[PDB]
DNA sequence: TGAGGTAGTAGGTTGTA
DNA sequence: TACTACCTC
DNA sequence: ACAACC
C-alpha cells in the first residue's frame, strides 16, 4: 500500500527557468499595464509592486516603455522573485487549464463541470490550485470541492406569480468575482450604498440555510464522497491538465510521498488511566472508576414549559436525575440534590422567560455553591426575543460564576421513548431495583453516549478529573493560545494543562478581554509566570521543558519567551498547528484499486509534517489532515509530533474523540466564551473547564 | 443547547526587497 | 472568523 | 492588488 499526498513536485529547478523581467518607473502597481498588456497580447503574465515576469516575450505593449528589459533566471535569495514565479507559474496554469479544459474563474476556485442536478440545484466541481517554492524546488498543492448554484433567474419570480421579499439575499455573478445584496427595477445593497440591476442577471444565494427541506438531504450526499471517489476525481483531472501544460514536467507517477520528499512514520494509540490501563476510553468508562472522584452538590431549574407544552412531568425529571445518580457513584462519584430549591416552586413559567432580565438576581442564593441542571425548552433557547441560553449562561458565568448544565425537551423525549419501547414506567425515584434494570437496558442502546456526555460535561464543570494519560510524554508543561474575533473585538483562550500525563487540565486565571488583535507583552509574560508557578505549586518543583501550542501561526514577540524562560533555566519549544491545509492523505490498495486512511500516520519533510487523528466513516466524509509547524530546535519533530497526538485522547469532557489536542481544542472554547461574557476567572488548583 | 465528525456558504484582517 | 446542513456514538 | 490564514 503506497501512501499518497495531494502534491506534486517539478523536475525542474526554481533558477533553471528562462524567464522576461520587465521594469516599470502603493502595491496596486503595473495591474492596469498587466491587464492592458494580456488583453492584447494573448500570454500568461504576472506582476509584483511594479516588475512583470511572463515566461515568452512581449510584442503589443500598447504604448509602454519600461526601463529595463531583461532575459535572466530567478535568483533564490531573493523572496520578491520567488513570490513573483510563483504568481506566474499559477497564473499560467490557470491559462492552460480555461483554454484546454473549458474551465471559469469562479470566485477564488475553477469551476469545472456539474455533476448533479438536485430539483433546480446545480452542484459544480471547483478545485484550487497552490505554488510554492521550497528550497530551489517548486511544488504544487492541489484541492477538490463544490460550489451551489440556482437555475433559475430573479426575473422567473417576476413571472410566474410569487413575488420577492425587501430583505431577500441575491448574488450578482460577472464570472471572476460576485457581490451578495417585465424586467423590474431593483434595488439591492451590498452595504449603505445604493444600487440597481436589470433583475434579469440576480439570482438568488444558494445557502443550506435558505435552501428548501427534501433538498439539503439530497444535496448533502453528492458533497460527502468516499475517500476513493474524492482521490480519484482529483487525480483525474490533475493528470489530464498536465497532459497539456509545456513549461514544467513531472514524474509519471508523482502523487506519490517518495516523490515528494515526505517520510512515513505510523503512530500508536496511547493507554488511559482511570484506575488501571485501559486500552480505550469507552471501555474505562463503561466499566471502571474516575481518576479522581468527590462530591458534587447539584440544583435543578425547572419550566413549566414541559408541562404545558409538552406531556413532561417535575417526576419524570427527578427520576431522569436519579437514573443519572445511579450511573454515578458506580463510578466513584457522589451527587446529592440540594434542598434550597423548595421555595421557588412555580416560578419558571413563560413571563420569567419574558423577564428574565429584570426577575434575574433574586436567584443566587438559592443557585450558590452549586451546579445547576437547567431544563429549558428548546424555542425559549432559541427565540429571539427570549434568547434564554445566552442570558442564563451570561449571568451565571460572568456575575456569580456558577457551572450549568442545559438539557432540552429532546433529549427527555428521546428517554421516554426508550422506555415507552421496553415498556417500563415503574417509580425511579426512591425506589430501587427499578433503576438497576433502567441502567440494564440502557447499556444496549445508543442513549448511554448521551447520557455519559451529560455526565462528563457535569464532572468536568464540577471539578473532578476523569482520567489521565498512562504514560509520561517528552515535555512538563503545556500551554494553548487562541484568539477570536466577532464585531471588532477580541478575546484571548489560553488554558494550562500541568503534568506529563496531564494531570490537572485548566485555564490560565487571567482576564482574556484584550483591545485589538495584539497579544501584549504584559499578558505573555503573566501567563508564562502563572504556569511556572502552577507547576511549581503542584510539583514543588520547577518544570524542565515547557511547550507552547498556538492555533495559526505565532505573531508574538519570540524574544520576551526567550528573556522569561532563560530567568529560570527552563528550555521551552513553539508549535504552530493548522487546522485546514487543504491537502489531503491516504493509502492505494492496488490489489482493490481503493483508498483509504489510517489514523495516526505522519508524513514529515523538515519541520513541517501533516498528520491524520480521525478515522471518518463512509457516509461522513473523508479526514482532515493536521499541518503541524516548529519554529524552535530545542527537543526532536517526532517528539513534538507524538506529544501533539497523545494530548488529543485528553477529551474529558465527551466520550467521542476530538480531533485537535487538548490545548487548543479548549483555548477555542475559552476565547469564544470570553467573547460573548459568559465566564469570569477563578483561582484554584483542580480541573475547570466551565465552557466544556 | 448530549457530544464529536466533515463539507458547503459569506466576510475580515495581515503582510508583501 | 462566523454560520448552516447532514451522520455517528 | 494577491496571498494566506482566519
Ligand atoms: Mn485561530
Ligand atoms: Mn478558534
Ligand atoms: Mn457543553
Amino acid at each position: 500500500m503506497e501512501a499518497y499526498i495531494t502534491e506534486m513536485v517539478s523536475r525542474e529547478r526554481a533558477n533553471e527557468l528562462e524567464v522576461y523581467v520587465y521594469v516599470f518607473p502603493n502595491y496596486e502597481g503595473v495591474y492596469h499595464i498587466m491587464r492592458a498588456w494580456q488583453r492584447a497580447n494573448d500570454l500568461p503574465l504576472a506582476y509584483n509592486q511594479h516588475t512583470i515576469m511572463a515566461f515568452s516575450p512581449v510584442r503589443h505593449m500598447c504604448g509602454y516603455t519600461p526601463m529595463e528589459t531583461q532575459k535572466r533566471h530567478i535568483n533564490i535569495d531573493s523572496p520578491f522573485e520567488r513570490a513573483l514565479l510563483e504568481r506566474l507559474i499559477k497564473n499560467s496554469l490557470i491559462f492552460t487549464a480555461e483554454r484546454h479544459l473549458h474551465a471559469k474563474r469562479v470566485g477564488h476556485a475553477l469551476r469545472l463541470n456539474q455533476v448533479q442536478q438536485i430539483r433546480q440545484v446545480i452542484i459544480y466541481e471547483a478545485i484550487e490550485l497552490y505554488v510554492n517554492i521550497i528550497e530551489n524546488r517548486i511544488s504544487i498543492g492541489f484541492h477538490l470541492t463544490h460550489q451551489f448554484e440556482y437555475v433559475y433567474t430573479l426575473q422567473s419570480m417576476i413571472e410566474q406569480g410569487k413575488t420577492i421579499r425587501p430583505g431577500m439575499r441575491v448574488v450578482h455573478s460577472n464570472g471572476r468575482q460576485h457581490y451578495t445584496y417585465s424586467t423590474r427595477v431593483i434595488h439591492v445593497r451590498t452595504k449603505e450604498q445604493r444600487l440597481s440591476y436589470a433583475a434579469t442577471l440576480l439570482k438568488p444565494l444558494c445557502t443550506f440555510e435558505t435552501m428548501q427541506p427534501q433538498d439539503v438531504l439530497n444535496v448533502s450526499k453528492c458533497i460527502k464522497l468516499s475517500a476513493s471517489k474524492r482521490m480519484k476525481c482529483t487525480y483525474r483531472w490533475i493528470q489530464q491538465l498536465r497532459a497539456q501544460y509545456r513549461h514544467l514536467t513531472f514524474a509519471p507517477n508523482p502523487f506519490t510521498i517518495a516523490q515528494n520528499g515526505y517520510k512515513l512514520d505510523q503512530l500508536s494509540t496511547p493507554k488511559v488511566h482511570f484506575h488501571r490501563d485501559y486500552a480505550t476510553v469507552v471501555s474505562g468508562m463503561k466499566t471502571g472508576k474516575l481518576y479522581k472522584g468527590g462530591n458534587i452538590k447539584i440544583s435543578v431549574l425547572f419550566d413549566e414549559d414541559f408541562y404545558l407544552k409538552h406531556h413532561i412531568t417535575k417526576k419524570d425529571i427527578y427520576q431522569f436525575i436519579a437514573v443519572l445518580q445511579k450511573i454515578a457513584i458506580a463510578q466513584g462519584v457522589n451527587m446529592t440534590i440540594s434542598t434550597s430549591t423548595k421555595s421557588i416552586t412555580g416560578k419558571f413559567t413563560d413571563d420569567f422567560f419574558h423577564h428574565f432580565t429584570e426577575e434575574v438576581e433574586a436567584l443566587q442564593p438559592i443557585f450558590a455553591q452549586t451546579t445547576v441542571l437547567a431544563f429549558i425548552t428548546s424555542t425559549h433557547l432559541s427565540n429571539k426575543k427570549t434568547r434564554s441560553y445566552q442570558l442564563l449562561k451570561q449571568y451565571f458565568g460572568g456575575k456569580w460564576d456558577i457551572a450549568s448544565q442545559v438539557i432540552t425537551e429532546k433529549t427527555i423525549e428521546a428517554f421516554q421513548k426508550i422506555l415507552h419501547k421496553h415498556g417500563l414506567k415503574n417509580f425511579y425515584p426512591n425506589d430501587e431495583q427499578h433503576c438497576l434494570r433502567v441502567i440494564d437496558v440502557l447499556k444496549n442502546e445508543s442513549f448511554y453516549y448521551t447520557v455519559m456526555n451529560i455526565l462528563l460535561g457535569v464532572y468536568v464543570k464540577s471539578g473532578i478529573q476523569p482520567w489521565i494519560l498512562a504514560n509520561t510524554t517528552h515535555s512538563d508543561c503545556f500551554i494553548g493560545i487562541d484568539v477570536s474575533h466577532e464585531n471588532g473585538n477580541s478575546a484571548a483562550g489560553m488554558m494550562n494543562v500541568i503534568g506529563s500525563q496531564g494531570h490537572l487540565i485548566q485555564q490560565a486565571p487571567l482576564n482574556g478581554i484584550l483591545a485589538g488583535e495584539k497579544i501584549d507583552d504584559t499578558l505573555l509574560a503573566n501567563l508564562l509566570k502563572q504556569m511556572i508557578k502552577a507547576y511549581h505549586t503542584q510539583f514543588q518543583r520547577f518544570p524542565k521543558h515547557i511547550t507552547i501550542h498556538r492555533d495559526g501561526f505565532w505573531r508574538e514577540h519570540t524574544a520576551l519567551v526567550e528573556k522569561i524562560m532563560s530567568h529560570y533555566e527552563i528550555t521551552y519549544d513553539i508549535v504552530e498547528i493548522i487546522k485546514k491545509p487543504n491537502r489531503r492523505m491516504a493509502f492505494f490498495n492496488s490489489v482493490d484499486n481503493t483508498f483509504s486512511t489510517r489514523q495516526g500516520t505522519v508524513y514529515q519533510r523538515g519541520n513541517e509534517a501533516f498528520l491524520c487523528a480521525t478515522n471518518p466513516q463512509q457516509k461522513v466524509g473523508m479526514a482532515q489532515p493536521i499541518k503541524i509547524h516548529q519554529v524552535t530546535k530545542t527537543l526532536p519533530f517526532s517528539h513534538i509530533i507524538e506529544d501533539v497526538y497523545n494530548l488529543s485522547f485528553l477529551h474529558i469532557h465527551a466520550m467521542n474523540k476530538m480531533r485537535l489536542p487538548a490545548t487548543i481544542h479548549y483555548a477555542d472554547l475559552s476565547a469564544t466564551a470570553y467573547q460573548r461574557g459568559q465566564v469570569m476567572p477563578r483561582s484554584g488548583n483542580q480541573t475547570n473547564l466551565p465552557f466544556v
